[PDB]
C-alpha cells in the first residue's frame, strides 16, 4: 500500500544520501590534501584591483594586467592569449578574461553586460572578487537576507560555501582563486554541456586554460634550469 | 536530396513525439491512481499564512510553524530538523524549509533573496502558495500576459500546468503541495544535477525529505498502536 | 608530484580541445554545405514586423501572419496549427508561436511575459529578430558592452556567432532563421531535457516542428504535380 512505498522511497533517498555524502567526502579529503604552493595572495590581489576600482574599468583591467605582470613575470599571459570568453555557470552568465591559472591559483578579469545571477558553485577553493564597477548581490547558505557590494569591495566565497550571486549590467571585478582549481571545472562547464551547447566556447575556454598551465610549466622549468 | 533529409528529420520527431506523449500518460496514470490520504489541505494553509502575511515574514514563518505543530501534532518537523537549503529548479534559484512531506502532500516556507525566475515545472501535484512578503509574477501558458500578486494572495500551480514564475528580491511564502509529491522531485534536482554541481545541497536536500518521511511513518505506527 | 598532476591535466584538457574543436569543424562542414534554398528572406519579414510594430503587438501578430499567407500560400501553419509554446533555452524562458519550419528556413512569433535572459545560442543558423514590443538587450562575444534594442529595430544574430540576450517583461517580436535549421534544435531543446524536465512542452514542440515539415513537403507535393 502507501506504507510499501513511503518505505522504497526511504530507501532510494537513503542511497542518494549516501552517494551525495561520500563525494563530498571525497571533495573533502581531494581538498584538504592538495597542494598550497602560492604565487599571489588574495589581499595583494584585492588591493590592487581596489586602488583602480576608481578609474573606467577597463584602464584598470589594463594597469592591474601591467602591475601583475611587473611584479610576478613569468605568470601572466602574454597580450596574444588574452581574450574575453564567455561563462555560462550555475544559472548565470557572464564573461572572463584569464590572466594566470596552475592547480593551485587562478586569476582573472570577470564581468558581466547583462543582468544575471545563479548559483556562486560549491568547491574546495577560496574565491575573492574585487569589484571595479557595478553591483554585487550575494545571500549566503542559512539566511533569508542578502547583502549589496559596491566598487571597492571585495566578495570572499569561501572553501566549501555556496551561495546565491546577483550582478547588475556592467558589473566588471578581478577574481583571484586558490585551493584546489580542478574541483571548480565542472561547475565553470555544465551550462554549457547542459545548456547552451556552445562547443566553440568550450574549445576557447579548455584553450585559454591549458595555455595558462603550459606559461606555469614553462617559468618552472626556467627557473629551476 | 532535400527530400529525403526532410523526411528522416520527420520521422525522428515523430519518434520523439511518441515518446515524450507516452511519459506524460504514464505521468498521468501514476498521478490519477495515486492514493488521496490527506493531513492538510490548501485553504487551511493559505488562510493560516494570510493571517500572518502582515507581519515580519520571519515572525510570521514562526507563528505559523507553531499552529501547524498545534493542530498537526506528529506531522511537522521538529526544531532541530529545520533548515535553509537553497533549491536550484527550472532555472531559478530560492530557498525552502520543509515543514512536513509524505507521499501524497508536502508543506514547506519558501522564498528568495534575490531577483530570479524560470520554469515552475509540470508535475501531478496540486501546489498552492500564500505570499508573505515580496511579489510573485505568473506567466500561464498559451498566452501573452501575466500577473503580479502581492502578499496575502495565493497562487495556485494546477496539476499538469505549467508557468513560468519570477519572485523579486525578499519574496516569501508559505507553500503546500498535494498529488503524487515524488512526480516533482526530478524537477526540484534537475539544475543541481546539471547545473549547479551542489552535491552538498543534494544531501542536504535529501536528508530532510527523508526525516520527513520517517517522521510520518512514526506517527502513522504510535496512532496505529 | 604536482608537476605529474598538472601534465595530467594538460594533457586531459587537450583532449577536450581537440574534441570540441573537431565538432565545431564538423558543425561548419554540415551548414556550409547545407542546401539554401529559401522560400523568405529577412528583409521581407522585418519590413512587415517593423510595418506594424506601431500597433498592439497582438494585432501586429495577426496582420503579419494574413500577410504571410496573402504572400506565401501553402508555407504558413493554419489557425487549428498555431499554438503558444514555452521555449526553455540557454537559461532563458520564452515563448513561441511557431508559422513556418523546414531544413532551411523557419518563422515564428517569440516574446516574453517575464524578465529573462542567458545565452543566444551558437549554430550554423543566420537569425533575425524584429521587435514588435519590449526591449532587447545584445551583448556580444569579445566585448564588455551591451546594447539595447527598442519596438522596429532588426537584430541579427549572425552564422557561428554567440551573444548573451535580454528580454524585459512583455517583448514580442518576430523571428526568421536562415541557415541549418536541425542544428539549432539541440539548443531549443536542453533547458527542457536537463533542467524543466517538461515532457508535454517537448511533445507539443515536436508535434509543431513534424507539422510544419509536413505542410512544406505536401506543398511541394502539390506544386510538383
Amino acid at each position: 500500500g502507501r506504507s510499501v512505498d513511503t518505505m522504497a522511497l526511504w530507501l532510494g533517498l537513503r542511497a542518494v544520501l549516501v552517494v551525495a555524502g561520500l563525494a563530498v567526502l571525497l571533495q573533502l579529503i581531494r581538498g584538504w590534501l592538495s597542494s598550497k604552493s602560492y604565487v599571489f595572495n588574495r589581499e595583494e590581489i584585492a588591493r590592487l584591483a581596489k586602488e583602480h576600482s576608481g578609474l573606467d574599468y577597463e584602464v584598470a583591467f589594463s594597469k592591474i594586467i601591467v602591475e601583475l605582470r611587473k611584479k610576478h613575470p613569468g605568470h601572466i599571459l602574454q597580450d596574444e592569449d588574452l581574450q574575453w570568453v564567455f561563462v555560462n555557470a550555475g544559472g548565470w552568465m557572464g564573461s572572463m578574461c584569464l590572466l594566470h591559472a596552475s592547480l593551485t591559483e587562478y586569476v582573472l578579469l570577470f564581468g558581466t553586460a547583462v543582468d544575471t545571477g545563479g548559483h556562486s558553485g560549491r568547491y574546495w577553493a577560496e574565491i575573492s572578487d574585487t569589484i571595479l564597477s557595478g553591483t554585487f548581490r550575494q545571500w549566503k547558505e542559512g539566511t533569508t537576507k542578502s547583502e549589496i557590494f559596491y566598487p571597492g569591495d571585495t566578495i570572499v566565497h569561501e572553501v566549501g560555501e555556496a551561495t546565491s550571486v546577483q550582478w547588475s549590467s556592467g558589473t566588471w571585478m578581478v577574481e583571484y582563486g586558490r585551493g584546489f582549481i580542478p574541483s571548480t571545472l565542472a561547475f565553470a562547464l555544465a551550462d554549457t554541456i547542459f545548456s547552451t551547447q556552445d562547443f566553440l566556447t568550450l574549445f576557447y575556454t579548455v584553450k585559454v586554460y591549458s595555455k595558462a598551465l603550459l606559461l606555469e610549466a614553462s617559468t618552472h622549468l626556467s627557473q629551476l634550469g
